[PDB]
C-alpha cells in the first residue's frame, strides 16, 4: 500500500550494507560533547567485520516490504538506531544486529536466527530488539521482588532497587504484603505506621519519575497483595479517577495474589479476617493447607485486626474492576502448586503482566527473558498445522533465551544471582486468533479447542526436548535437583491432565530422567502489544480484536475477495460462513476464553497474561467469571478487565 | 489554674525520682507482652547506684513555675507515659535529661539539673525526649548535599533523608547537582524531566515518613543556587494554584543565592540559566571563583536560557508573597565568613536557616542545640549579668561536646562529619523580654549596645569552654588551617571590632596556645516549642504580641504595678495584640511594648548584623511585614544582603501568613 512507498524511502535514505551501518553506529560521536558514544559494542562490530561478506549477503532486504504500514512505523519510532534523529538502521540490520548480538562469534546460528526472525516466524522481546549487540546491554523485560524487610531501610532499599531496574528498561512486580498495616506500633519511634497506602505513594512518584529507557515510555510497577492484608480496602481504591490525592496512586498497577480460602469464604459468605503481617508473620511464606493452617490459628488466636463478610471485601474487588479494570487476579495456590520452583519456598507474586510465576526472596529478584512465536505462520494452505516447524522453531528459541541469561547486564545483582540459579525462560505467542482465522476454524469451535491444546503442547515438548539437550551440553540448573520435573512430573502432570498422542511424552521423559534440564521453567504467554503490532497479528492468545486496526483485516479481505463480495455481524452480504469465523473479542463468550485458557494452561509453566472482555461488566457477570476462572485452575484469572 | 494543673500531675504520680525510672525500663507492652523499657538500662543503673544524692537533690517546687500552657505542652509530649497516663514529672524529666548526658559525672549532672529547672538554659526537644533512653537521636539538625547526579544517588540521598526523619532530624538539602529538564541522559540515551518529579517524590517521603511519635511529618528543606535552569518552577512548588505533577508542596524551600544574582537583579543585566552537567562545579565554588567560572561558562555558549536578572526576581517575590518562601540565604556571605572553609565550599543551610556547615558525599553534617534564656539574667537593678552568662554558656558548650559523643546517629555520614569537626549550636530565647526586663525598647540604641554585648558575651563563653574542653581533650581533627587557627575568629571576618566589654586579647592568647575544641559554636535558632514551655518569646525575635487569652506577663506586671491595669484585656485584643491605641497606658510603655508589626524591619536587620559579627553560624531571621509589596520586600532584601548577613530571611511573615 503506502507502506511500500515508506518502507523505498527508509530504502533511500539509509546504506543498503550492513557492516557500513554498523560501522557508522560503533564510530559515532556525540556533537554537543564530541565525545565518542559508539551506539553498539565494539565486540559486536569485530565480530562483524571478520564475517561480513557473509554476513552482509545473508541479508534479504525486499523482507523490509513484508511489513505493513503500522508496523513499520512503529519500528521507525523506536527499534531502529538514529545517528542524529536520522535512521541509520533498515528493519534488516536491526534483525542481524540482533542476531550477532545474541550469537557472536556463531555465524552459523546467527544465520538461523536471522532468517527465523525476519521472515517472521517469532520475535524477541522489545528489550532485546532494542539493546542487543550495544554496549553494557539490558535485554530483558520482567522483573519481580519481595519487599525486602518491615522497616524504612528494607522499603527504601526496594524502591532504588525499582528505580534501578526500570531505568534499565525493565517492569517490576513487587509483593508489598509483608508492610505492617495502619495503625500497628512501632517500637522504634513508639508510634503508630499510616500503612501501605502513603508508602505506595512514594512507588507511585518513583514510576512517574523513572522512565523505562530512554524513549519516554514510563515507568510501571504492578503491585501485589494478599486480600487478607488489613489495608486492602484502601489499595482496592488507590487507582480510582476520584478522591484525594493522599488516598491515590494512579500511576501503579494493581494485582491480588489470591488464596483459595478466600474463595471458599466468598463463595459461602462466610466472615474474612483482616491482618497486620508484623501481628501475623509469615502468612506471604506459606500456600494452600499450610496457609489455611496458620491462617485459622490466627484467627482463633485473635490475632485478627478487623473481621468483615468476604462478600463485602470481594464487592470492593468487583466495584474497583468496573471503574479501574483492576485489579489483577492471580490465585496464589494455583500458582504454587503447579510450579517447578516450587522446592524453593513459597512464591509471594507475579510480574507487570501477569504470566511470571517465580521464586523472589529478599536477595533473589526474579528476572525473566521473553519471546513469542508467531502461530499463523505455522498454518498451510492445506489447512493442516505444521506441529513438527513449530517444536523446531521453539527449540531455537528456548536456545535464544538460554543465551540471553548469559548475556545479560543485570541492573541489580540479586537479578544476577536469581536467573544463574534457576534459568526460567518465557515462551510465548502471537497470531493465535490468526491460526484459527487461517485454519478455518471458529474461536470457539471444538476443532480450535483440540488446535489449542496441541499448538501449546508442542511449544511445551519442543520446549523441553531443547532445554534437556541444553542441560547434556551444559548440565541441568543449579536448583534442579528436588524440583518436580526432576521426579518426572512435568506440568500437565500437575493439572492432573492426560495429553493428546501428538507427542510422545515417554520418550522425553526418560531423556529428562536421564540428563535433566537447563531451565526452571519455559513457557509463558505475554501481552505482545509492541511486537505484535510489528508482525501484523493479533496481539497474543487474545481472540481476535476486530475486523480494522485506515485498513480492514487482511484475513477478511482476502477471503471476501476469494468469495467474490468493528464487527461485521451486521452486513447481511456476509455468508454466515464467514460471520462466525470474525467473530470479535466482543462477541465471543468469556467462559469459553476461560477454558481454553485453562486447557492451554496444563502445557505451560508459568502462566498467562489473561484479558476478559466484557462490555458492560456488571457485579453479576464478573463473578461468574472469576469464580469459574478459579474453578477451572488458572494460574491467572484475569489480567485486565476490558470494556468499551 | 496553673497551680492546680500542677498538684494534680503530683497526685497522679511517683514523687521518687529513682522509681518513676524504675516504672519506665520495668515497663512491658499490655498488647505484646514484651519488655519494651523507656529509659536505659545504663541510665538506671546510674540512677540507682546515686538515688540518695540525685532523688534529693530534685526540687519539685520547680513544677510550678510553669505558665499554664508551657506545662501543657510539657503534658503534651515531653513527659514519657505508661499507657496514655503520664509518669513523668517535668523535674523528673530534666534529671533524666542530665543523666542522660552525664552519666556518672554527678556533680555536672546536679550542674545541669539546676540549671535546667531554673530555666536558665534549655536543650533542644529531640535532646529533651531521647535523652538516657534506648534509641537516644539527641540532635535536631542534619544537612545533606545530593551526593551524585544519577538515580544511584538520588535514591542513596532519598534513603538518607528517610532514616534521618524517621528518627526526628529536620533536614536541609542541597539539589542543585542534579542535570535540568531537558538534558542528556547518555546511559539510556534520552532525556532529564529536570528537578520537578524529582521532588515529588521527595515530597510524598516526608509526608510518608514522620519525625518520632508526635505525628509529625517529615521536614526538608530543598536549597537551589538561582542559576539552575528549573529555578522558576522551584519557584512554583509551594504554590496552591497548580497540577499535582508541578507542585511539591510539603517541601520547605530556600534559594542558596551568590553574590552575582544580587548584582545584576540591581544593575538590571541579563542572568544565564545553567544545567549543571552541562556547567559542571558551580556549587563547588562561592565568591570570585565561582564569580570566574559561572562567567567563562556565559562567554563559552554554555547556556540554556538567559532572562533578565529581574524577572527571575519578580518571580522570588510572587512566591514569597503566598507561601512566604523561599528563604534567602547568601552564599558567598555564608562561604565567605565560616570556620569551615578550610573544608571546600558549604553548600546549604539546614531546615530552619540557621546552620551553616560543610556536606559532602561523605558527610552529613549535624548540630545539637541548646538556648539561653536570655530573661534570667536581668538583675533587679536593671543591669545585665554578663559574667553569669558567660558562666552558663560554658556548660551548655560543655553538654553539646558530650553529646556529640553519645548521640545515636542515623546515618554514618553524620557520625563522621560530627566526629570530624564537632560543631555545635548555642542559641537563645527571650531576646525581647530581656530589653523589656531592663526598660530598653527593642529599637532603641540601649538595646541594640546590649543586642551587641549579649552576643559578644555568648561568643567569648563559648569559646573559653571550648579552648578549656581542647586543653583537655585535644582540639578537633580538622581545625588546623582553619580560620581560628590563624587567630581570625567571626568578628574579624566581618571587620568589627569588639565593644570593651570583654578581654579578647586574652583569649587569642589561650586559643593560640591550645586551640579549640569545636569548629562552630553560636546559632540562633526558632525555638517554637522550647520558648512556649519556658514562656519566653522566640528566639531573637522582636515582641510578636501583648496577648498570647493571657496578657503578657511583663505588662501586666508592669501596669498592675503603676495601678493602671479588666476591660483593658478586651481593647487590646480588639487591636490585634497592640497596645499603641490605649488611652490608658503611657508613652512610656507604648515604646516598650511595640509589637513586631511596629518596628522597622530595616532596624531588625541591622541588629542582627550586628549580633552577626558574633555567631559563627547564621541566625534564623524572620522578617514581618504586615502588608508586603514588590518595592518593600526587595529594599528589605538588598539592605540584608549588604549588611553582610549570612541569613537574609527566614520566613517571610504577614498579616495574611
Ligand atoms: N517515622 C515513620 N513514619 C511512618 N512509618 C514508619 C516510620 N518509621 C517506621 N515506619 C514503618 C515502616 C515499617 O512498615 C514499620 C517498621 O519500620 P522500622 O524502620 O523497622 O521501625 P523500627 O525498626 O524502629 O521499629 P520495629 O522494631 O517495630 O520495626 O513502621
Ligand atoms: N530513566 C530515567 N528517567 C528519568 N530521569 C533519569 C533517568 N535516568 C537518569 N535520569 C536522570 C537522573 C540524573 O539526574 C541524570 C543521570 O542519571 P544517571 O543514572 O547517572 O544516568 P546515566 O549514568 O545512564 O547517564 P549519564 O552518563 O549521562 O549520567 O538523569
Ligand atoms: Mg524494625
Ligand atoms: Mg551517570
Amino acid at each position: 500500500l503506502a507502506a511500500r512507498i515508506a518502507v523505498s524511502n527508509l530504502h533511500k535514505e539509509t546504506k543498503k550494507v550492513f557492516s557500513d551501518v554498523m560501522e557508522d553506529l560503533y564510530n559515532y560521536i556525540n556533537p554537543h560533547n564530541g565525545k565518542h558514544s559508539p551506539m553498539v559494542a565494539k565486540s559486536t562490530l569485530d565480530i562483524v567485520l571478520a564475517n561480513k561478506d557473509r554476513l552482509n549477503s545473508a541479508i534479504i532486504y525486499d523482507r523490509d516490504f513484508s511489513y505493513n504500514y503500522f508496523g513499520f512505523k512503529t519500528l521507525e519510532r523506536s527499534y531502529l538506531l538514529k545517528i542524529n534523529g536520522k535512521v541509520a538502521e533498515r528493519p534488516q540490520h536491526m534483525l542481524m544486529r540482533v542476531s550477532v548480538g545474541i550469537h557472536k562469534e556463531d555465524i552459523d546460528a546467527a544465520i538461523e536466527t536471522y532468517n527465523l526472525l525476519s521472515e517472521r516466524w517469532f520475535t524477541h522481546a522489545s528489550p532485546t530488539l532494542f539493546n542487543a549487540g550495544t554496549n553494557r546491554p539490558q535485554l530483558s523485560s520482567c522483573f519481580l521482588l519481595s519487599m525486602k524487610d518491615d522497616s524504612i531501610e528494607g522499603i527504601y532499599d526496594t524502591l532504588k532497587q525499582c528505580a534501578l531496574i526500570s531505568k534499565s528498561a525493565g517492569g517490576i512486580g513487587v509483593a508489598v504484603s509483608c508492610i505492617r498495616a495502619t495503625g500497628s506500633y512501632i517500637a522504634g519511634t513508639n508510634g503508630n505506621s499510616n500503612g501501605l497506602v502513603p508508602m505506595l505513594r512514594v512507588y507511585n512518584n518513583t514510576a512517574r519519575y523513572v522512565d523505562q529507557g530512554g524513549n519516554k515510555r514510563p515507568g510501571a510497577f504492578a503491585i501485589y497483595l494478599e486480600p487478607w492484608h488489613l489495608d486492602i480496602f484502601e489499595f482496592l481504591d488507590l487507582k480510582k479517577n476520584t478522591g484525594k490525592e493522599e488516598q491515590r496512586a494512579r500511576d501503579l498497577f494493581f494485582a491480588l495474589w489470591i488464596p483459595d480460602l478466600f474463595m471458599k469464604r466468598v463463595e459461602t459468605n462466610q466472615d474474612w479476617s483482616l491482618m497486620c503481617p508484623n501481628e501475623c508473620p509469615g502468612l506471604d511464606e506459606v500456600w494452600g493447607e499450610e496457609f489455611e493452617k496458620l491462617y485459622a490459628s490466627y484467627e482463633k488466636q485473635g490475632r485478627v485486626r478487623k473481621v468483615v463478610k468476604a462478600q463485602q471485601l470481594w464487592y470492593a474487588i468487583i466495584e474497583s474492576q468496573t471503574e479501574t479494570g483492576t485489579p489483577y487476579m492471580l490465585y496464589k495456590d494455583s500458582c504454587n502448586r503447579k510450579s517447578n520452583q516450587q522446592n524453593l519456598g513459597t512464591i509471594k507474586c507475579s510480574n507487570l503482566c501477569t504470566e511470571i510465576v517465580e521464586y523472589t526472596s529478599k536477595d533473589e529478584v526474579a528476572v525473566c527473558n521473553l519471546a513469542s512465536l508467531a502461530l499463523n505462520m505455522y498454518v498451510t494452505s492445506e489447512h493442516t498445522y505444521d506441529f513438527k516447524k513449530l517444536a523446531e522453531v521453539t527449540k531455537v528459541v528456548v536456545r535464544n533465551l538460554n543465551k540471553i541469561i548469559d548475556i545479560n547486564y543485570y541492573p541489580v545483582p540479586e537479578a544476577c544471582l536469581s536467573n544463574k540459579r534457576h534459568r526460567p525462560i518465557g515462551i510465548g505467542v502471537q497470531g493465535l486468533a490468526d491460526a484459527f482465522i487461517l485454519m478455518r476454524y471458529p474461536f470457539e469451535s471444538a476443532e480450535a479447542q483440540l488446535l489449542n491444546k496441541q499448538i501449546f503442547e508442542t511449544i511445551y515438548y519442543g520446549a523441553l526436548e531443547a532445554s534437556c539437550d541444553l542441560a547434556k551440553e551444559q548440565g541441568p540448573y543449579e536448583t534442579y535437583e528436588g524440583s518436580p520435573v526432576s521426579k518426572g512430573i512435568l506440568q500437565y502432570d500437575m493439572w492432573n491432565v492426560t495429553p493428546t498422542d501428538l507427542w510422545d511424552w515417554k520418550v522425553l521423559k526418560e531423556k529428562i530422567a536421564k540428563y535433566g534440564i537447563r531451565n526452571s521453567l519455559l513457557i509463558a504467554p505475554m501481552p505482545t502489544a509492541s511486537t505484535a503490532q510489528i508482525l501484523g497479528n493479533n496481539e497474543s492468545i487474545e481472540p481476535y480484536t476486530s475486523n480494522i486496526y485506515q485498513i480492514v483485516n487482511p484475513h477478511l479481505l482476502k477471503d471476501l475477495t476469494e468469495r467474490g463480495l468493528g464487527s461485521i455481524q451486521s452486513i447481511p452480504e456476509i455468508p454466515d460462513d464467514l460471520k462466525q469465523l470474525y467473530k470479535t473479542v466482543w462477541e465471543i463468550s468469556q467462559k469459553t476464553v476461560l477454558k481454553m485458557a485453562a486447557e492451554r494452561g496444563a502445557f505451560i509453566d508459568q502462566s498467562q497474561s489473561l484479558n476478559i472482555h466484557i462490555a458492560e461488566p456488571n457485579y453479576g457477570k464478573l463473578t461468574s467469571m472469576h469464580f469459574y476462572g478459579w474453578k477451572q485452575g488458572l494460574k491467572t484469572g484475569m489480567y485486565y478487565l476490558r470494556t468499551r
